[PDB]
């Protein structure tokens, strides 16, 4: 095994250490470059939410219901739980005539400390249309309301909008469904885990779809849902998370040029655009990247998917610039004084 | 290397996994047990906080001011904030007549949820009498005035109080003054790194001091300060953290028999006084207990360490319950579904 690590330093004394794993892949899944195991069975956790979006938009009838990019965008979302969030969740679900105590997700603390510290001065408890994972739970809810399910066990295993999700990941990350194993989110669904690389080529997939499609080449239904989903995601960033969040300020920066979403426990996946860098990364296609942080530190991952960026060559430093908060996190102690810092002894190997 | 982890999965699944270091060692520093690496250089952080404590109450001149069991106990402290923890702050500069513009340490948010809350809810902000390092603080202050030196430098390194410590920190690890190094921590203080094994010895000579006291022993100025302290520690264990902290509720449910510091970045240090279960151990005194989660996780560091003293023996079956929260975390979702668990597949090795 390689010895892939982000190093935090205390006046150049090692603090802690995190072991990264990262896969770099082309449209069809080939593995161009790695950090650690770019095989490690991993919980895709949130970073799965655009596969979940594709079987919700795949779900005939849907269509039906007028969701727009913006709407997508949230099916796609950890957001922050932003007032503008939960209003277009409310709104999400009077569009399919489904309420509230319809979803099956719950209330939690918001992902965004700045929305969570207004919440804790006004009292206010989150309900289930405050989840991170709401917009999932309605575009789940929907897809079953269109092909008349019923409603009450749409979250669970023996449901078809749990059978078309599953179908959906496998086919996604080329894998037969006995190689996908399924635990349960924080949300209450069904979540997948299968090997990093395959996370790497959903997103390589996703991206591969926006390059057919603005191309005006001739697409599958899926590979025109997946260009939706692309364009939905780097449209409307703000809904796929929220202000000062990494996948918000990420795809702002990139404007269309990548999508990029969180998994928690410290995954990460990005889908990236034909363009000169990766064609200097050895693929005439699109690209996909995933990460894993084996501790589950999201400072450090950050950190480093900035870092893998930038030895990538995607963007400018000018564009990458704007996430330096979050590639070389602050060390300023109570005093103002910076004590040390963070450092990346990992090596890409093709 | 030894592999020796904390594992966190969900479903069965691996979520994320923490490198674990651990030292037992007996009253001579002698290693008797381990996981991981016993001797990696380590941040005390905190955890070294008795041993500033020691150097501060060998201060010519600091008996005078009147510190009693409980001061001592915040000298040694990662406090709460609690309005307790600052009282005594406060009281603590009155002894000394000094005034809270005379501390260096800057105010941070609580390292209880509880009190930040109360703080989040009046927007309150915290100063320099609030440090969780503010006891710790107040005792260098008395100690630089102590023997005439200046104040406005006490934190300096080249400051007579930094020397004092600097001295104090590597005669109790028995190691040289370039076999400790020095970085400087949150609070704008030097703060050491020495192999992992040493802040064991360290806490055994604690534990040792106190049974050598404790058997009205002759003891020398310095055993007798060390008694002085593990007693502080032990008496007043709400001023070393707090209510609901780790290292409160470990040495409430113990009653004496040991005490517990927090590091931050996830060390811990055990000081356990000679017992049935030392004896058992296979030592015919007090015992030391270090340990490092690799990569900084403090949740995985409580699971760690309660997972330890029930594989030592130390305490029985009921005094452990009382951590039953720390030792196996929750892992129940928004809808109140049971999802993951923690795993200890780590070895002690003797
Ligand atoms: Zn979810
Ligand atoms: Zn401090």
């Amino acid at each position: 095994p390689s010895e892939d690590f982000v190093v935090t330093d205390r006046g150049g004394i090692v603090e802690n250490s995190h072991r990264v794993h990262a896969a770099v892949v082309d449209a069809k899944g080939r593995l161009l470059y790695a950090l650690g195991n770019p095989t490690r069975m991993t919980l895709a956790r949130s970073a799965a939410k655009p596969a979940q979006a594709l079987a919700i938009l795949e779900t005939e009838g849907v269509a039906g219901y007028g969701f727009d990019d913006a709407d997508i965008a949230l099916m796609c979302a950890s957001h922050s739980s932003e007032d503008r969030h939960i209003a277009r969740t409310r709104a999400m679900l009077s569009k399919i005539k489904a309420e509230e105590a319809d979803l099956r997700c719950g209330g939690h603390p918001s992902l965004s400390e700045m929305v969570n510290r207004s919440w804790i001065k006004q009292d206010f408890i989150p309900t289930a249309v405050c989840s991170n994972c709401s917009g999932k739970h309605v575009g789940m809810l929907a897809g079953a309301r269109a092909i008349g399910a019923g409603t009450d066990g749409y979250h669970l295993p023996d449901h078809p909008m749990q059978g078309r999700v599953k179908r959906t990941v496998a086919e996604l990350c080329d894998l037969d469904a006995g190689d996908v194993e399924w635990g349960t989110d924080g949300c209450n669904l069904p979540t997948p885990a299968f090997p990093l690389d395959r996370l790497g080529r959903i997103y390589a997939k996703l991206a591969s779809a926006a390059d057919g499609s603005d191309a005006g080449e001739g697409q599958s239904t899926r590979c025109a849902a997946l260009a939706h989903i692309f364009r939905a995601m780097a449209r409307h960033p703000e809904m796929v998370a929220g202000e000062g969040r990494y996948c918000t300020m990420l795809m702002r920066a990139f404007d269309g040029a990548l999508v990029g979403k969180l998994g928690a426990d410290a995954s990460y996946a990005i889908g990236v655009r034909a363009s000169d860098a990766t064609r200097q990364l050895g693929t005439d296609g699109a690209l996909g990247i995933s990460v894993k942080i084996e501790d589950g530190n999201l400072e450090m991952l950050y950190a480093v998917v900035t870092e893998l960026l930038e030895r990538l060559g995607i963007g400018s430093p000018d564009v990458r610039s704007q996430l330096a908060s979050f590639h070389h996190p602050q060390r300023v102690n109570t005093m103002g004084v910076t004590t040390g810092g963070v450092s990346f002894p990992f090596k890409l190997r093709g």
